[PDB]
């Protein structure tokens, strides 16, 4: 009986786990003394691992490669040779006839590891010759990286997860650490315990708010209004950091102008917050010796989101909360390895190490190394534009790996036609998802406990994860599949193991070089940059200690005028749908939903958080099936009246296959990072009298999808 160390595949907290293996099976999971979690885990880390064993509760695991030779249907099993030559043939064919950019590839922020995201970008650029490589950063914190890239020169958490415990104030903004990153929540609570203050800015009364000294329930979509007003106060009352501002910032004056206007009072109605709170909050934040900003999707998933990120970073600039421990700007990245995939270059504009393709010197390096003459220099397509490129015949095949767009992408009807407008669609997954079911050719890969590599925690902290078991089927690691297709396409590629990839990588990314496998070890947490292999170089805890990484070393101050989200609350739909996530269930719910204990706390269709006071005047009560209509759709869900959602808005998540909230969301791709406005959707809740008939609708509709997906996997 033994224990195999791993990192949790759910959130980016980067919790270290000891998976007890007995015989040839995973038996139990238990917290390990990792750097972030230190012996603790949450329900998911603890219970969410039996999906490796093909429970088939939700979807049967992918066992054989498959091909759908006729669009009319029928996804029949096929051998590796047949699948692998089919892809290699098809891609090569399409590449010749229409150029390398006619192909779009995606990396994966889940169980694969950093090694394979690296391999994926490598194949797109060296084999296909395209920069068309992107990942969910696109739909998550893509805005965060941009805004931050410009403001301060780097898009990662400025400071570490383990630094929170010593801030003097934890400014939580549009982010629920309590349900999203429980171990990050536990670091927040620690700070409070140690006497730090806490401010939560969210319309809803989220768990976090209870321990908050100040809860600032800003009206959905009024972020910049509230922000400029805080900046207004900080300057008005001379609470800002003059020396810091003068010595390390650029653009103060121009920022000063736009906030002068936004007085606390002029904001009252838009923010729905009183001039006083705004004053006391800005006053509070600016007064902390060290104050840290933790933010998330309440910021990014709004088209005016790069501006909000830029705006927040401004406050921190203005207060000198950068360049020092227990402070900074912290966009807590979401998925276990989304941070990683980015580090690997699963972005359509950067090689791993954040060495952009535009730079000629980088291309010379990478091309030489990959033994290629030219690596493309123009930015690739972003996966969020797929439906648009696809429709235009700009893209003709997609190599979708480790993702479930047909359930997670905004405006799912759009992605379906997208899948219908592409010549070839290849899905590389571990489960028969809605996305895999609508594929031309499916290729299965080894799941988390069946392979190894490295993952990057929310705060750029490298960590190693180990193989615990063997796949019960003839599966390849994601990098072995891509390597074989590359080879079949004429470019030789084969890796004996993941470290081999990690070393090639380390030799091309001067900031990851010192993060050797030996160094990361079993419980090591090595946040890049880590340049020297020297064990004295344990990694970088916080950024911008000496300079700001901007072209000229100064942070760049910034704001703009508030602008309301797209749709408009009418008299019929004064209801604001703000999609979020739930605990116990993670994203796709492909892994989580196939886990016995987690499945047992929540199944279809999902819940819609409806406000107490106003629900009583809507004709909807707790546990009742209700309808949600929209320009994009009309979804069915179970209500849950309570005093938590803010009167006027409702809340739904994207983890449900039946009441797929994304069915209703219109993609209001931000003009900058091309990110959907998943946080604001004008909807109309409608009661349902014949509940009993609705209760069988959810069942029948669920059963249909479950058998559907099942026949495709097991036929
Ligand atoms: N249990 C569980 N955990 C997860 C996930 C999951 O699926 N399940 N997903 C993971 C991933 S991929 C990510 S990116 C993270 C995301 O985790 P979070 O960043 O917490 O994201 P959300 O919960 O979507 O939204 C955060 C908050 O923004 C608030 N908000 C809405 N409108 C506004 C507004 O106008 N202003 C402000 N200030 N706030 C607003 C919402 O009410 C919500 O409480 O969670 C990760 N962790
Ligand atoms: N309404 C609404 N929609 C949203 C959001 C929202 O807030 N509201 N949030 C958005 C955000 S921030 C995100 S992160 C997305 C999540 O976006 P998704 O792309 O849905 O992410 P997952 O659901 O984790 O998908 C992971 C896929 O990879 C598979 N997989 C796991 N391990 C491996 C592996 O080793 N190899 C391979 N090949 N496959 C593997 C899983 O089975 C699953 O099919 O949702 C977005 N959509
Ligand atoms: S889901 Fe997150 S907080 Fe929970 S055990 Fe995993 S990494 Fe840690
Ligand atoms: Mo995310």
């Amino acid at each position: 009986m033994k224990k195999v160390v791993t990192v949790c595949p759910y959130c980016a907290s980067g919790c270290k786990i000891n998976l007890v293996v007995d015989n040839g099976k995973i038996v139990r999971a238990e917290a390990a003394q990792g750097k972030t979690n230190q012996g603790t885990l949450c329900l998911k880390g603890y219970y969410g691992w039996d999906f490796i064993n093909d429970t088939q509760i939700l979807t049967p695991r992918l066992k054989t490669p498959m091909i759908r030779r006729q669009r009319g249907g029928k996804l029949e099993p096929v051998s590796w040779d047949e699948a692998l030559n089919y892809v290699a043939e098809r891609l090569s064919a399409i590449k010749e006839k229409y150029g390398p950019d006619a192909i779009q590839t995606t990396g994966s922020s889940r169980g694969t590891g950093n090694e394979t995201n690296y391999v994926m970008q490598k194949f797109a650029r060296a084999v296909i010759g395209t920069n068309n490589v992107d990942c969910c950063a696109r739909v998550x914190h893509g805005p965060s990286v941009a805004g931050l890239h410009q403001s301060v020169g780097n898009g990662a958490m400025s400071n570490a997860i383990n630094e929170i415990d010593n801030t003097d104030l934890v400014f939580v903004f549009g982010y629920n650490p309590a349900d999203s990153h429980p171990i990050v929540a536990n670091h927040v609570i620690n700070a409070k315990r140690n006497g730090a203050k806490i401010i939560v800015c969210d319309p809803r009364k989220i768990e976090t708010a209870r321990i908050a000294d100040m809860h600032i329930a800003l009206k959905n979509g009024s972020n910049i209004a509230l922000l400029n007003a805080m900046g207004h106060v900080i300057i008005e009352e001379n609470l800002y950091d003059k020396a810091f501002v003068a010595s390390r910032t650029e653009g103060f004056e121009e920022y000063r102008k736009i906030v002068e206007g936004y007085t606390p009072e002029s904001v009252e109605d838009i923010t729905g917050v009183s001039a006083s709170e705004i004053r006391q909050a800005a006053r509070m934040y600016a007064q902390a010796k060290s104050a840290a900003i933790l933010w998330g999707m309440g910021v990014t998933q709004f088209y005016q989101g790069v501006e909000t990120v830029r705006s927040l970073t401004s406050l921190a600039m203005l207060t000198g909360n950068l360049g020092k421990p227990h402070a900074g700007v912290n966009p807590v990245r979401g998925q276990n390895n989304v941070q990683g995939a980015c580090d690997m270059g699963a972005l359509p504009d950067t090689y791993p190490g954040y060495q952009y393709v535009k730079d000629p010197a980088n291309r010379e390096k990478f091309a030489k190394a990959w033994g290629v003459e030219s690596l493309p220099a123009h930015t690739g397509y972003r996966i969020s534009e797929l439906p648009h490129r696809a429709a235009h015949g700009e893209v003709r095949a997609a190599y979708i790996m480790g993702e479930d767009p047909l359930q997670t992408d905004a405006e799912l009807s759009a992605v379906r036609k997208a899948f219908e407008d592409l010549e070839l669609v290849i899905v590389q997954d571990i489960f028969m998802t809605k996305t895999a079911s609508a594929a031309d050719v499916i290729l299965p890969s080894t799941s988390w406990g069946e392979h190894e590599g490295v993952f990057t925690a929310a705060d750029r902290g490298f960590q190693r994860f180990f193989k615990a078991v063997e796949p019960k089927w003839d599966l390849k690691t994601d990098w072995q599949i891509i390597s074989e297709i590359a080879t079949r396409m004429g470019y030789p590629m084969h890796y004996n193991n993941t470290q081999e990839i990690w070393d090639e990588l380390r030799h091309l990314c001067p900031d990851f070089y010192g993060a050797t496998y030996e160094k990361m070890g079993e419980l090591g947490f090595i946040q890049w940059p880590c340049r020297d292999t020297s064990d004295a170089d344990q990694g970088t805890s916080y950024l911008f200690k000496e300079k700001f990484d901007t072209p000229n070393g100064l942070a760049q101050f910034f704001t703009c005028d508030w602008v309301a989200p797209i749709d408009k609350l009418t008299d019929e739909y004064p209801m604001v749908l703000s999609t979020v996530r739930e605990v116990g269930h993670y994203s796709c719910r492909s892994m989580t939903g196939n886990c016995a204990a987690l499945a047992a706390l929540a199944d279809e269709p999902g819940y819609a958080q409806i406000n107490t006071e106003d629900a009583k005047r809507l004709g909807i009560e707790d546990e009742a099936l209700v309808w949600v209509h929209s320009r994009k759709g009309k979804i069915i869900t179970r209500a849950q009246v309570s005093d938590r959602p803010n009167k006027g808005a409702i809340y739904m998540t994207y983890q449900w296959w039946i009441g797929a909230c994304n069915e209703l969301v219109t993609e209001n791709l931000s003009p900058i990072t091309k990110t959907p406005e998943y946080k604001y959707c004008a909807v109309r809740v409608e009661p349902i009298a014949d509940q009993r008939a609705a209760e069988q609708y959810v069942i029948d509709e669920y059963n249909k999808l479950k058998t559907r997906l099942r026949e495709a996997a097991l036929a």
